[PDB]
Order: structure tokens, then C-alpha cells, then sequence
């Protein structure tokens, strides 16, 4: 509907981005709330990521399931591209894990389902999300999980290039062609993540993580349950191919029985 800035009301930053900022705002003659996540054209252009913005764009607005984040629309000025976002009052999977440490067997399982279910939707499209991390998990109003930041997205299968790596997996580590498989590993990662407080492969430098992810060099704490160690060790396989379909994931007997 050819927005403008002039049509919104803006309030408090909601998030910090790579290429601007995410705020709270308010529609004026609706009054209806929503997120505007604000790029900088300049950085966009010295990065050259405008083609990825594109994308982003194309494909989170024909994106339609309550586990994906919703995207009304776009527009731009002569600095800025405004996205106009679903606002989700609950913020952060990533805050709700700095405050509690570490979630339950049946938050993490429920949060597990409803991501599978959104990753099940998105696969059939064959979009690939590629930044499955809790910074970009969202929740709604009933704290219902909710895919965000399409940002990295792209239709498979993929040999495009690309934070920290604790959420890739080793075929996009290596720059090799991929496939909606990229998204379970991911899962796999948030799983453990979830229960434990911190990814698998995390380390304190890149060099460091890279090699952890390209070995599947991981281990548990003992805390972590024999059908919780099942489903991640099933997610985190080197090989693509020998990952699970996503019926499997939602169909595991530890989902069945802590979820939701
Ligand atoms: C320098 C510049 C422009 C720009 O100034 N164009 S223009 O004013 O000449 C216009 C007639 C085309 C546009 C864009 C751009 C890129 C992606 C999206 Cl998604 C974007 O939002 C929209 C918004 C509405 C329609 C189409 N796209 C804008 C970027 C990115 C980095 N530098 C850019
Ligand atoms: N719709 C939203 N509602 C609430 N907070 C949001 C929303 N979108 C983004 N944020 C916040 O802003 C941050 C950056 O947004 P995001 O889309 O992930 O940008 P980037 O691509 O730069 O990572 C998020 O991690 C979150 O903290
Ligand atoms: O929305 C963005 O800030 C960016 C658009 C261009 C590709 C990378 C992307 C991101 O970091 O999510
Ligand atoms: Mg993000
Ligand atoms: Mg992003």
C-alpha cells in the first residue's frame, strides 16, 4: 500500500540488527502495532547484500503459519529500507534463556515441536532458513514460538555464502551446496542449546568452532536425559543425508512424550 514513515509512530529500539535497528511502532490511522526493522541503504550497498534483502523480503511476505514471524509489508526513502514486522510482545527465545539458564525437558520440547512445525512448512516451499538461532526465535502474545529474521533464507538447493558459526552446519561451514538438511542440524544445535544453556560447539574463537562442528566434536552434560541425547545425537550428523525427516523429529518418542 505505498507506506511512508510518516504513516507510523515510533517507539523504543526493540533489538539492535547487523545493518540497523528494529523498533516498536504504532500505525496512525489503525493504531495497529507492529515492528519496523530499519536498514541503512550505505551499509547495505558496502556490504553488497541488497540481492539478500530482496529475498528476505520475497520470502517471509508469502510465508503463512503461526510460527513464523509475519512481514505486512516494505517500503524505503532516500537512506533507509523500513520492513514492516509482526511484533512479538515476548521478545527473545535468547533473553529467555539469559534469564533462566537452562529450560525444562517440556519448554525445550514444546519449543522444539513448534519450530519443526514452522521448518516442515517453510521445507515444503523448499526454503531453507539458514539462521535458526535463539536471537531469531521470537515469542507471541501466548508465548508461542515464532520463526524470524529471514534474513539468510534461500530456496533449495543452495551453494551461497554467508556472526558465529554454533549454529551451521559443516557443509555450509565449507561452502558446499546444501539443502533444507542445514535446518535440522540447526534444530539439533537448539535442542542441546535448550537443555544445557549453551550450543555444542560453542568455543572462544571461530577457529576453534569451526573445527568442533567440522568433527561433531560434542559432549553432554550428565543432567541431559538418555531420549534428549537421542534426538540431538540423531540431528547432529556430519553427513545431510543421514539427518531425520521432520515427521521423525515430531514423531521422536522424547517430543511425544515431554511436548507440549
Ligand atoms: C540506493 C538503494 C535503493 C534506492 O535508492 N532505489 S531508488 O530510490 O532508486 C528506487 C527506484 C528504485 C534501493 C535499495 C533497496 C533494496 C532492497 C529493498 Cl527490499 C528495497 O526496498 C524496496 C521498497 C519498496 C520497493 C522496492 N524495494 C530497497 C537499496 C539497498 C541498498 N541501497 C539501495
Ligand atoms: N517483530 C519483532 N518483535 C520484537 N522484537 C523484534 C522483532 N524483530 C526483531 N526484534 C528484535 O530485534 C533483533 C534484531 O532483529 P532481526 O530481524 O533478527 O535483525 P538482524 O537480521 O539484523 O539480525 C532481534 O534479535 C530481536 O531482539
Ligand atoms: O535483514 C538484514 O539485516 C540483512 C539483509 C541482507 C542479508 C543479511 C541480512 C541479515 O543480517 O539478516
Ligand atoms: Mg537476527
Ligand atoms: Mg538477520
Amino acid at each position: 500500500r505505498q507506506w511512508a514513515l510518516e504513516d507510523f509512530e515510533i517507539g523504543r529500539p526493540l533489538g539492535k540488527g547487523k545493518f540497523g535497528n528494529v523498533y516498536l511502532a504504532r500505525e496512525k490511522q489503525s493504531k495497529f502495532i507492529l515492528a519496523l526493522k530499519v536498514l541503512f541503504k550505505a551499509q547495505l550497498e558496502k556490504a553488497g547484500v541488497e540481492h539478500q534483502l530482496r529475498r528476505e523480503v520475497e520470502i517471509q511476505s508469502h510465508l503463512r503459519h503461526p510460527n513464523i514471524l509475519r512481514l505486512y509489508g516494505y517500503f524505503h526513502d532516500a537512506t533507509r529500507v523500513y520492513l514492516i514486522l509482526e511484533y512479538a510482545p515476548l521478545g527473545t527465545v535468547y533473553r529467555e534463556l539469559q534469564k533462566l539458564s537452562k529450560f525444562d525437558e517440556q519448554r525445550t520440547a514444546t519449543y522444539i515441536t513448534e519450530l519443526a512445525n514452522a521448518l516442515s512448512y517453510c521445507h515444503s516451499k523448499r526454503v531453507i532458513h539458514r539462521d535458526i538461532k535463539p536471537e531469531n526465535l521470537l515469542l507471541g502474545s501466548a508465548g508461542e514460538l515464532k520463526i524470524a529474521d529471514f534474513g539468510w533464507s534461500v530456496h533449495a538447493p543452495s551453494s551461497r555464502r554467508t556472526g558465529t558459526l554454533d549454529y551451521l552446519p559443516p557443509e555450509m561451514i565449507e561452502g558446499r551446496m546444501h539443502d533444507e538438511k542445514v535446518d535440522l542440524w540447526s534444530l539439533g544445535v537448539l535442542c542441546y542449546e535448550f537443555l544445557v544453556g549453551k550450543p555444542p560447539f560453542e568455543a572462544n574463537t571461530y577457529q576453534e568452532t569451526y573445527k568442533r562442528i567440522s568433527r561433531v566434536e560434542f559432549t553432554f552434560p550428565d543432567f541431559v536425559t538418555e531420549g534428549a541425547r537421542d534426538l540431538i545425537s540423531r540431528l547432529l550428523k556430519h553427513n545431510p543425508s543421514q539427518r531425520p525427516m521432520l515427521r521423525e523429529v515430531l514423531e521422536h518418542p522424547w517430543i511425544t512424550a515431554n511436548s507440549s
